[PDB]
């Protein structure tokens, strides 16, 4: 009986390859399966330079394991060729590698510093700033939520707007600037993540003795 090269036998070859991007470096991803009728010793490894730049294979087993981070914010779909060889010859497949998006990234607010001059006299009602961030992650670990953290007595914003109102009649003879902190939360149901951000409010003192 002349020589059969050895087949893979992983589902992954028809269909696709998910990773979770939070997968650690140094993790194994899977194991690369294959037959030889032949029953010859194999060799696994990997073709293909972008391929081997993020995956490592172990020769003697077929483990793939990671070498460098996976990131579905920069690249969520790509190929790479797996390879076996009985020492005579080689075959290499081609998969399709998509990766899964976890909640990885809290907000960025944008345009900051935040700051805004308003008069003591400022109507209670009155809109006087929007914040603004962005979260690149998918689904609602990219949905932002805006709170003054603590409750400002003084001070609203709306969570999904960003729009901050005056609730309460200043008094620059009590207080001349506020220094708020604003929270942007993302909604992800397991692992919600934060930032937070200044607004600075200065009040400009009226003429309104009594
Ligand atoms: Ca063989
Ligand atoms: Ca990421
Ligand atoms: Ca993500
Ligand atoms: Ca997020
Ligand atoms: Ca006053
Ligand atoms: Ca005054």
């Amino acid at each position: 009986q002349v020589n059969r090269l050895p087949f893979f036998t992983n589902h992954f070859f028809d269909t696709y390859l998910l990773i979770s991007e939070d997968t650690p470096v140094g993790s194994s991803v899977t194991q690369l399966l294959a037959r030889d009728m032949d029953n010859d010793p194999l060799v696994f490894g990997v073709s293909g330079e972008e391929a081997s730049r993020f995956f490592a294979v172990e020769p003697d087993t077929g483990v793939v394991w990671l070498r460098q981070p996976l990131d579905r914010e920069t690249k969520s779909e790509f190929t790479v060729e797996f390879s076996v060889s009985d020492h005579q010859g080689v075959i290499t497949r081609k998969v399709n590698i998509q990766v899964g998006d976890v909640n990885d990234n809290a907000p960025t607010f944008h345009n900051q510093p935040y700051s805004v001059r308003i008069p003591e006299n400022t109507p209670v009602g009155t809109p006087i700033f929007i914040v603004n961030a962005t979260d690149p992650d998918l689904g609602a670990g990219g949905s932002v939520l805006y709170s003054f953290q603590p409750p400002s007595p003084f001070f609203a914003i709306d969570s999904a707007r960003g729009i901050v109102t005056v609730i309460q009649e200043l008094d620059y003879e009590v207080t001349q600037a506020y220094q708020l902190t604003v929270n942007a939360t993302d909604q992800d149901k397991t692992r919600p993540l934060s930032t937070l951000a200044n607004l600075a409010i200065i009040i400009t003192d009226m003429q309104d003795m009594d």
